[PDB]
């Protein structure tokens, strides 16, 4: 009920309470941990909702205030006629920077309450979705000085008038299965480039082509568009020592933005919620560019170092793995896009965290996302233990669209 | 039931059926899952179903499940329970318990070789002294002169819990740490504690930044006694990097026997307080963890200062730099030397082989993420992007307490 912490490292002791207001199911049992498993009505709704009132009034020191009182049988009464409700703007905001409070998975969530919120409760077709869209990118991006955001469609009705971002991100690069067997471009995207090209996009067919974007309003049919190239800001990559770097082609876009995941508020359910903030740089120099299923380009890198490729024991995978993240993080720098490296975004969380602790009695974290894909070790969270459980508002995880929308 | 895990790299699907055998707790529940947090005498009524479960499991796998020899031995055992209060394992059972318990350590990345364990039966053990011979011997075989043999060594199991064996140390081999006036380090900061208490307990201390630990062993709940390990027992080997010379004049030395001898086994019920194993070691637990924690070594700074890094800024990432430099020089002193180790990489895939073939044959392998997964570069192994299930199976390695806590003194 009350429960420890430790920091292997510091020997620090920390004591949740927040846990006993988790909701959600971990995946866990007594007999089971699933920890490292990364998927693990109107009678159903006025609970969730009193909830979320709860917290929010609670929130701004008015509970239990006739205001309080008022909203819930007001929400209530809109239940009862409607089935749903509406949120306020003001529940929105609160609701959304929750959300990513809640994001047990993030490490950057010290920047939680300084999220900008764009309401598009009002959106009615997809060329609006795609105004909102441009509107959110280039506010996010800022000619580099990136600031987090996030824009709200409308929300979950029926389950048949779902908007959604068909990408798996508002930025990401095509894929392209080739004659040859081999896969030009990000071998993640293959699966979205057929229906892309399925619906009619022309393929470019190159190696960063950037999606175009596919959109579904109100349960409809999704429908292509291009995001302005000018919008859409992109770092070349090299690196301050080696010379030859640059000549390996590579390049990759300053604006990380989730674009599958949905957003769930007192019961409301958000199927389109893109939201964006800035790279940790291994998401692209461990991630993005050496996982074996996708650009895959260790091998390749190692080559150019004149490392010895002969046995495993050289650590040659290793230093080439430095060497291509100190060269994401140089670009980035040198080009004036905001980047953060994981010493400094897991020092950063760890600040975050300690004042969690004091200030909301506990920060759920989820130590297998947390702790960065290379020299997990060195960084402040390795030694932390960490407790993972779910609070509302939360961000969810989603089935992909074409898997379940009709034509 | 049938659990599924998924490997994101490679799309292969895996279904476990042996977490249904599943028996003590993970500290996990729906509403929070503990799996990041490092911990989260018995009655004839508990005893007699554990004995069987594990007899079962026995006879089973010796393909004699249902068997007079099985059937007779479960009588034989129930009655000893009935009389006794206790009961005492076959050799066969010992060494099947003791490679069982190694098979469902969670935590362990080595387990391909689960089966080559050497089993060195010490339930004849009545002192301090004896149980110093049995670990000499243990240390002298398992190091093979650097072509290192994985072994344990079994001393006699609790009976009341005032009658423990017990070896002090946290391994067989560890180096001393010392806190100075001034706050200051000189060692290993992990054992000052444990040096503190060998010193009090009159041992000479030399001082230095690598000495050999003795051994504080306690036999039937006795006082614990003093052991010098005999220093051409422990073989260690100086730490140079293939490329800087500087490095040799760090001046790092480590042990190539890595010995955990604080933890406790249990197989059928019975309690095995005193049961040290070793295997060899995965580069990094001393390139990583044992140099380069904070709370240990921490040479990561004097490293990247030789290496003449940019150490103004994190983002240069001049920790990564030297960290793996020192990871190298660990690896290629141990191989020049001729001394087993093994490099992070070739283990993991070496895991994955095991696991897979476990989930074939076994129906699952219990493993802990967490540890599994190593403390650099993770993400470019095969263990990183495969999910796991943890759970427990006995036989089982378990955490005790450190026994100057619970300890009652003769004088
Ligand atoms: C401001 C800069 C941000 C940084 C540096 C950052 C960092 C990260 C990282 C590194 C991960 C996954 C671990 C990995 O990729 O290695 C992650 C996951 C996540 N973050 Fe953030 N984040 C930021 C902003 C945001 C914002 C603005 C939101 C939502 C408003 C958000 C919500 C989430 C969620 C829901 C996940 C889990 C995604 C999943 O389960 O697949 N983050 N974050
Ligand atoms: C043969 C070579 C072996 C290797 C390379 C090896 C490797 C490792 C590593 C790397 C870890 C923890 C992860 C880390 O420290 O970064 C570990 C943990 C563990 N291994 Fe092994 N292992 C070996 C042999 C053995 C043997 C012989 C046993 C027992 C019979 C054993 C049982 C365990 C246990 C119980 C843990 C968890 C320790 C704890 O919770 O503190 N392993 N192993
Ligand atoms: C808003 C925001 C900002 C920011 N900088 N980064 C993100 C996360 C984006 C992300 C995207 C993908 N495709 C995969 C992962 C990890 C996938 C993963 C992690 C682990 C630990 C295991 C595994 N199998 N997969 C993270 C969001
Ligand atoms: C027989 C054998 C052979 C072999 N090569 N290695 C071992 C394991 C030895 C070991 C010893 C210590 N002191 C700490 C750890 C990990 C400590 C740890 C890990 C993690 C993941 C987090 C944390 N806080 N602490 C492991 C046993
Ligand atoms: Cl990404
Ligand atoms: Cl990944
Ligand atoms: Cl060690
Ligand atoms: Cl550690
Ligand atoms: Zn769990
Ligand atoms: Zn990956
Ligand atoms: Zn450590």
């Amino acid at each position: 009920r009350f429960l420890k912490v430790k920091n292997w490292e510091t020997d620090v002791v920390l004591t949740d309470t927040l846990h006993l207001k988790s909701t959600l199911e971990t995946g866990c049992t007594e007999h089971i941990c699933m920890g490292s498993i990364m998927l693990p009505t109107k009678d159903q709704l006025f609970p969730l909702a009193k909830e979320f009132l709860d917290q929010y009034y609670s929130s701004i020191k008015r509970f239990g205030s006739k205001a309080h009182m008022d909203r819930l049988e007001e929400v209530n009464k809109e239940i009862e006629s409607t089935s749903t409700y509406q949120l306020k703007d003001t529940e929105l905001i609160y609701g959304a920077k929750h959300a990513w409070r809640n994001a047990s998975r993030c490490v950057g969530r010290i920047q939680w309450s300084k999220l900008q919120v764009f309401d598009a409760r009002d959106c009615t077709t997809a060329h609006g979705m795609f105004n909102y869209i441009c509107n959110h990118v280039k506010y996010a991006t800022n000619k580099g000085n990136l600031r987090s955001a996030i824009t709200i469609f409308p929300q979950r009705t029926d389950g048949k008038h779902d908007f959604r971002v068909w990408n798996s991100q508002l930025i990401r690069y095509a894929g392209y299965k080739q004659p040859d067997g081999s896969t030009l471009g990000d071998p993640a995207n293959v699966q979205f480039t057929e229906i892309c090209i399925q619906q009619g996009w022309k393929a470019p067919r190159g190696r960063f082509d950037v999606l175009p974007l596919l959109l579904q309003a109100n349960g409809n049919d999704p429908e292509l568009f291009q995001i302005p190239p000018e919008l859409v800001l992109e770092v070349p990559i090299r690196h301050p020592k080696f010379d030859w770097f640059k000549d390996l082609g590579l390049k990759w876009y300053g604006l990380p933005a989730v674009s599958n995941m949905l957003l769930e508020i007192g019961g409301l359910e958000f199927s389109a919620c893109p939201f964006s903030g800035w790279y940790m740089g291994t998401e692209i120099g461990v991630r993005d560019y050496c996982d074996n299923s996708r650009y895959n380009i260790l091998e390749e890198v190692a080559k150019k170092m004149d490392l010895d490729m002969r046995k495993t024991s050289s650590l040659w995978k290793d230093q080439a793995l430095v060497e291509i993240n100190i060269a994401v993080l140089y670009s980035f720098q040198s080009d004036k896009v905001t980047i953060v490296d994981h010493h400094s975004a897991t020092e950063s969380f760890i600040k975050h965290m300690e004042n969690e602790y004091r200030c909301r009695g506990g920060c759920p974290a989820d130590w297998v996302w947390i702790v960065p894909p290379m020299s997990g070790s060195i960084t402040p969270v390795f030694h932390q233990e960490m407790l993972n459980y779910r609070l509302t508002p939360s961000f969810e995880y989603q089935p992909d669209p074409w898997n379940t929308h009709v034509w």
